[PDB]
RNA sequence: UUUUUUUUUUUUUUUUUUUUUUUUUUCUCCUCUUUUUUUUUUUU
């Protein structure tokens, strides 16, 4: 955007999912273990449960979302 | 005018017992060919 003088503020907003992965957790040893997520061209293979971020994770909609603003 | 006699459905009951899925074979065996092995990168 443009402040009130007149210059262009950049900032990236990367997901913040670190809420729901506690450390020493059962979904951390399995992300531990699932090092890397796999396509094939058909389907994706979701890291997580397969509603925990598709839906709650992904920005869609205009609900609330936490994240992580670099400014 | 034709009397009298010739037995019948085996007797018996008031005996103890401390095991256990199955069960027993078949031999050694020539994997054909552009390669070192590619790899950053970004959009899921």
């Amino acid at each position: 955007r443009t402040l009130n003088n007149g210059n262009l503020e950049l900032g990236v907003h990367i997901a913040d999912v670190t809420h729901f992965v506690a450390p020493n957790s059962y979904i951390d040893i399995e992300a531990r273990t699932r090092a890397t997520t796999y396509y094939l061209a058909d389907r994706r293979y979701d890291m997580l449960p397969s509603v925990l971020s598709a839906d709650l994770c992904s920005l869609l909609g205009g609900v609330d979302r936490y994240a992580v603003s670099i400014m």
